[PDB]
RNA sequence: GUCCGCAUGCCGUAUCGGGCCUUGGGUUCUAACCUGUUCUGUAGAUUUAUGCAGCGGAC
RNA sequence: AGUGAUAAACCGGACAGUAUCAUGGACCGGUUUUCCCGGUAAUCCGUAUUUACAAGGCUGGUUUCACU
DNA sequence: TACCACCAAGCCGCCTTGTATTATCCCTC
DNA sequence: AGCTCATCTGTAGGCCCGATGGTGGTA
DNA sequence: GGCCATAAGTCAATCTACAGATGAGCT
DNA sequence: GAGGGATAATACAAGATACTGTTATGGCC
């Protein structure tokens, strides 16, 4: 006794698809909001459903709500990357796409598959993943605006200049609300100080990497964070968080440069014949397995290992 | 009940078998007659008497395995590549530039279940065949006649002779197709209804007949059109992602090849043709649109006056 | 007596290629920089080079001084595209050393060609410009942060509703600024005034407007100005058998393009001679946005022809 | 001197004269024996006895128009058409038309003053013709051979059946051009020059033969290299893909069982080049010695090398 | 010999940007008609090849 | 930077192909959403040959070596 | 003890002209 | 003075150029 | 003097949902 | 009454798997 649920996700609207242990389907739409999702669990203990795996793409953050709903109305929500979903439904031999089809695909991918169960993160992951990303997106805009400065008309310079003024200020205030966060917070100051103590991590790159990693240690193996960076080769990957390797770049080069143990790896990788920007990728690599690998061990690291 | 995964090649065999408490038993096996005998020995051996095999439909390659099997007394199912790799990429995010594995075949039979395969009627492959030579000797009868065009002299007695081998040839064929549908009764009748249907005459008849077959295998009208790749496929989602509506393509080309020329003869030069171009034309729908649906029609129709066993009614159009 | 010279200009240095009418090359290398532009001056006329057509690459904001310089100096300077430049050098050779253009190209582009003149633009209109440009990179990065605010956590809000208020303050000083310009100056104020009298076009496309077409009317015919913009159709007929459909061109400024869109969807909806026009095209076989693609065309060159006509808009000729 | 711009159709001709002056005057004429008569007589009812005419390689349908205005007396030159398509876009940034392509060049006759065309010797032409017929029953053949592989038993008839039409045509063929070599006391010489070379017989031999020709038509070797387009821009690829193609499996047969073959892979295989490139690199040379070796006029010499 | 450890070797070309240039074609002929699908964006998801080598532990 | 010489050295990833697979979204009656059952030669959603085919064109960069 | 300067840097053919298929209807020997 | 509401499949080219972070080494 | 093997054989993340602009008539 | 010729359509994008031949020469018989 076990039900496939499957939810197709909308801005505005919900179609939900539950697949009995029997084999036949119930279907209704529902609005994505806060009344809307109070019907939707009252139309489960409606039709008397108290065990169910729930599976739901990705979309945005339109899911979250309804997902953590569910969660808390005591079901198994998983929530999958939708480029699975879309391989799926490829592998259904679906030649269409709609909705309604989306939200049956869903059930009978939860059925097939039985994915892992997802897990709410901690309210301290979510606002530091928050400020991270809202730190990065500041520094971008900062760098359009200082791009500009090279070829600027003098009557535009006035208006560029003060633009860098707010956003130098407003980087600062978000990198010490986020050094506010950590600091309160004993586990992640701890957490951050270990990262720190990589040669090639410093201040930025220690607050992006505990925003990925989290509290717990939620990966089993240091390939596995390497890979859910998109940092494992397949070329690399590219299939992982953007943000989380756009940021091990730079300390990638300040490690081969003018580290030990950059210097050491570089020239093992110099001396087989390897390109420049490939030794990087390959300290991109490697600099996400080793501070998943300190954190993990919990005390400094520690150049001899390597 | 086993599921068995085979990743055939022109020369070896790769099997990986799945036991019901989920271990797994593999063994590479040559791709000849011996090695099928020892790979049903070896499915004996370890005493698995019931199964559902599941292959690729690579080709020719896989055709004698696949009957052997089915002789032997299992369940065969033999998959379109396509779904096979959507299947891999729907087990892992980084499994695009990789091969779908005899292992990975064994989880599909295990959790998608497929349909069984059927061998075809002596009857019917040797249709197919021959329809698909005709295919191939208009193809290259097309090549020669542009080539005439701008043909320097020295070039033209080459070409020429070549083309009358090709004409020749294809009326050979011609006769061949004719015979093999009139020798058997049930092809020579359902030959006759395709022809009934005004817009399809003696070369698409025999090529509706080389994929529809003796029996009836569609349960729908429906269901043979999408076989061919002719339905419009739908992209929608949300409020925001509205695709537009092309046809899907995903279906024999050798069908959908046949069908465009009886189409253009439909919609130009038959009654109820027309009046099926015409009222699109009102809807506001472009010429090769017209021809597109029309081409979905026929489809449609064909299976349709087969499925009835009688002459095209024009009324009910 | 007319030499013809090319300059490939770069950031840091200047490469110059001379080519005399007897056909032989003068090839020297300077810094871009005031006094390497004065040194260039001084070497022309060392060798005795007093009229000469040079023909530099539009490669933006490391040219344009020495564009100025040698047009002081009593020079013909022509300034071309960039596509017109690699389109000749692949027309000179199929297996070229190098995809780049050197000045020698350059100086063989000016002797073929003889391209049209090119004319300093006013400070008033390069000012105008200038402006234009900074509301509208400030406009693209207020449309980032609105986006932003749909899918925010609420940690992140008070970030940026605080960067939405510095823009939205920015933008409305910047509007100020580009507003005091164009009522300082008697000429601008009035061709403004020419241009906000058309219906569907307002206090900022009127300015986007000015500032590509200028103070004086560089245009010949109206249909030019909507080809500058790129909002022409682009035909593709060859023979008999390669005839492909009709276009927008795009090629043309992006800035005119992108600020013509939003009028054009409030002539056809709101004004009379606006509707008018989505009419007759409605009529025939024609989508919503074929016609706004339309309307911009249209915009633009009625735009032209209010400002060469000099009297305000008259629905009668429409 | 007039210049003189013809954009050519399958039925039609659109000529544009420009005077010295400076003034367009426009005239079409049909694509036949007799319109091209009128062409004749209508450049010298304007009084025009001297001209350079410039067309583009388009097709085949260029080429009765190009062979009678070179016969009446003018510089023809027949031109690449992506430098008129280059030349266009570097002339304007818009619209692409018949009318525009006629005017075009016109234009591009008066600045480039591309070099004079010359009408291949009527050996020369049959020769190519053979080669290029002998290639498209070789691609035919392997089809056929492809087709073989997997066939179903019903097939198998008509398939060797049409192979066996496709080796007696292939067969026939290579005397065909062998005959109209040794016929013709030049080709016959020419071609053992080229069969001399380790790594060139027969079939190589005569494709080389229909693209170098009778007279010694480039000045450098390495001029008929990049003719092949087998020089490095990366391989250019900008050039004929039959001669091209030709070479590479002589590229093999030389690099591997040839001693001055041998030698040069060995040397390139020291620095560190990939099979293909080693390759790429040997194709170059056949086609650079190739030319070579005629313009000494001596068998192949491997001290040289 | 098997299983399990690994901040180990082998494999690895990051992520974002900025500025500037643009003087149609046909017609009943240039503020007319025919021909015309703007310019930018936003957020979220991603758990090993441990595949093979080493090195270590347990039985 | 020209001109002449070059079968040398450096720079070099050719072309053409073949076979095979493919059981719509839905609509119309029941049930009284879908699902499921029955029906579909009708209506709405369709730019064929998941690459249609043919012919033609293509006069290197540099380093040595001479002469300006 | 606060401030400055490096550290890495790949992409791979273009053009111009043409034409066939099949089945049904209409015209001529 | 303020608010709504008009469009919905995707497809121009070229040339000049810069920032990121975290050390070890300066003033 | 006629047959037969055989030399060569790189590629550049995937999805899923979403929004703004400007100017004129209306409120 | 039967056989041959002409016309209908025109912007293009977007699925997977398995596999082969070319030529010329030094090896064989
Ligand atoms: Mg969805």
């Amino acid at each position: 006794e076990l039900h496939y649920i499957g939810i197709d996700t909308a801005k505005e609207k919900l179609d939900v698809d539950v697949l009995r242990p029997d084999g036949r389907h119930r279907t209704k739409k529902f609005a994505n909001t806060t009344k809307g999702h109070d019907e939707l669990v009252s139309w489960l203990k409606g039709h008397k459903i108290d065990h169910a795996h729930i599976c739901i793409e990705a979309t945005g953050t339109y899911m979250e709500p309804v997902a953590e709903c569910l969660y808390d109305a005591g079901y198994i929500v998983s929530v999958i990357n939708p480029a699975l979903g879309k391989a799926f439904a490829q592998s259904e031999g679906l030649r269409n796409k709609t909705d309604t089809v989306d939200a049956r695909m869903l059930a009978e991918f939860c059925r097939q598959k039985r994915p892992a169960a997802w897990e709410a993160p901690h309210p301290l992951e979510r606002a530091l993943r928050a400020l991270v990303v809202r730190h990065q997106a500041l520094t971008d805009m900062h760098t359009q605006e200082l791009n500009r400065t090279e070829t600027a008309r003098e009557v535009q310079r006035p208006s560029i200049d003060a633009h860098l003024l707010w956003l130098e200020a407003e980087l600062k205030r978000l990198e010490k609300q986020i050094k506010d966060l950590t600091d309160d917070d004993p586990d992640m100051k701890h957490r951050r100080k270990l990262l720190e103590s990589i040669p090639g991590i410093g201040e930025k790159t220690s607050a992006v990497l505990l925003a990925y990693i989290g509290l717990k240690d939620r990966f089993a193996h240091a390939r596995q964070f390497a890979a859910f960076a998109g940092l494992t080769p397949r070329r690399m990957s590219k299939a992982g968080h953007v943000s989380l390797r756009r940021a091990l770049y730079m300390p990638a080069m300040v490690a081969t440069s003018k580290t030990e143990w950059g210097r050491a790896f570089r020239d093992r990788l110099a001396a087989n014949g390897k390109k420049g920007k490939v030794i990087l990728g390959a300290m991109m690599r490697k600099l996400a397995q080793v501070a998943y690998g300190v954190l993990k061990s919990g005390v400094p690291f520690d150049a001899s290992r390597h």
